[PDB]
């Protein structure tokens, strides 16, 4: 028993956690075989940070520019390339802890953990989701960028995420591991709409039926509702419309519990518009939305 | 920017874990140097669970009988013996993977990492605190005892905790790494009073402080408090009472911010009498005590 917001164990990615330097620029890389993948900006100085040729800066740069030690030890670059805002830069040895692991790009509701680092050291581990609106809400400083994002599934590790900014707004933003953006970000110095958030539906579902096999059950009512009905409400409080799709991935959790999810629903439908009274759901007083119904079967059922 | 419950990296304690086996019973030690470590109620039957007396129970044990296994080698049990609630068991192979590490016994309101393990495989890491009570409110099911507790302060881990129970409550309860339990709890199955919590007051005074460092100060208000004022408000909302000692460890972050102490403690008296108004502060509805100043001064400034 208990609900906790739980990251993956870090260990298979700190072993992959490397410093790049580029002139005067200091930030983190990830060592995967003879490749470390860091963010392209790291070839940038204060005067091209508004707005970045990195096409052109990448040219005044050979191999011997980028100076990369993991750990203790300096990695030897023998080539270099830039895809789309990464950069790959390749080494001679490969890392003789690279996990099993592949390169994934997750949908906005997912979830994932993040190995905060600086200067190639892991400071930290937390679990967080990829907002609709394609940010997600970390904590990162200067230094932090090249921190990646993954999820694991035994014994392989699914890089999705790798920090590359800090938008005005304090949110971050960053790329897949092929230096794709989430969402419509620019590595730029420069003030850029996010664009309109909700709430994500499946999730607050997923983390009330974690309530209710935990124990906390007082927002249980009598009443049932339709999925036009719910999205009515979630329509009216910036939740995002929950399809048949979600309902399904929400099945094992309902058929564990014998809450059927237009009931848990109409749960929901009455925590919107009523509030929660003053009253907790597994040490929270608002409704979480960063667990994902896989998170929640996951975490209630000890898989390793 | 960004403030979130960040644990630290959990790789020097994940190559710790190894699965522990005696009879029936399957849960995790933690191996450092030629010894592993584990909750003594590895040899009880549920027969002697209400009230096993250890002492005979381990009597009828020898060597041979407690199976260790580190992933997928068997480890050669040369010794055993009972420390408290915890068993030695001396092995004769030094573990390659153990990290510097001490033991150490924490005070409440401190906090630390959790990583839980079933069948000695890391499943997640989170950070909590010790309650003032000395329960955890942790997430651990059936095979989760034996996961530990820990900090890390450069190089060094430093265990505080092994997981042994789970009250009727739903709240955990365990030792130090010599077997000693926090509180006044004992590794029997029956039910046992944890006693008053209380809201750890110097840490949601920290945590009032990240949330200015990263903008919200929404809370921030024209009053000031005394020690004797703001401990009669602690009194009534069942908060600990705040002494010099704590206004003392709070001064980095008073001097980095330029709030006073006493200004902070103003603001957190009229969030107690007042409430949140349905306002947030770092994304939660309530008053956070897991982040003790410590806490707050490492994760703001990235310390690796
Ligand atoms: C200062 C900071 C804090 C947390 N995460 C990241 C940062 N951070 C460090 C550099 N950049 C940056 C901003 C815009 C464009 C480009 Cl190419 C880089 C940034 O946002
Ligand atoms: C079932 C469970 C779930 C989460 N954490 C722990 C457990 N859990 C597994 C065994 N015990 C236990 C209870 C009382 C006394 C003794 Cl010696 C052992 C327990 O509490």
């Amino acid at each position: 028993s208990g609900f906790r917001k739980m990251a993956f164990p870090s260990g298979k990615v700190e072993g992959c956690m490397v410093q790049v330097t580029c002139g005067t620029t200091t930030l983190n890389g990830l060592w995967l075989d003879d490749v470390v993948y860091c963010p392209r900006h790291v070839i940038c100085t204060s005067e091209d940070m508004l707005n970045p040729n990195y096409e052109d800066l990448l040219i005044r740069k050979s191999n011997h520019n980028f100076l990369v030690q993991a750990g203790n030890v300096q990695l030897r670059v023998i080539g270099h390339s830039m895809q789309n805002c990464v950069l790959k830069l390749k080494v001679d040895t490969a890392n003789p802890k690279t996990p099993k692991y592949k390169f994934v790009r997750i949908q906005p509701g997912q979830t994932f953990s993040v190995l905060a680092c600086y200067n190639g050291s892991p400071s930290g581990v937390y679990q967080c989701a990829m907002r609709p609106n394609f940010t997600i809400k970390g904590s990162f400083l200067n230094g932090s960028c090249g921190s990646v994002g993954f999820n694991i599934d035994y014994d392989c590790v699914s890089f999705c995420y790798m920090h590359h900014m800090e938008l005005p707004t304090g949110v971050h933003a960053g790329t897949d591991l092929e230096g794709n953006f989430y969402g419509p970000f620019v590595d730029r110095q420069t003030a850029q709409a996010a664009g309109t958030d909700t709430t994500i539906t499946v999730n607050v579902l997923a983390w009330l039926y974690a309530a209710v096999i935990n124990g906390d059950r007082w927002f249980l009512n009598r009443f049932t509702t339709t999925l036009n009905d719910f999205n009515l409400v979630a329509m009216k409080y910036n939740y995002e419309p929950l399809t048949q799709d979600h309902v399904d991935i929400l099945g094992p959790l309902s058929a564990q519990t014998g809450i059927a999810v237009l009931d848990m629903c109409a749960s929901l439908k009455e925590l919107l518009q009523n509030g929660m009274n003053g009253r907790t759901i597994l040490g929270s007083a608002l409704l979480e939305d960063e667990f994902t119904p896989f998170d929640v079967v996951r975490q209630c059922s000890g898989v390793t």
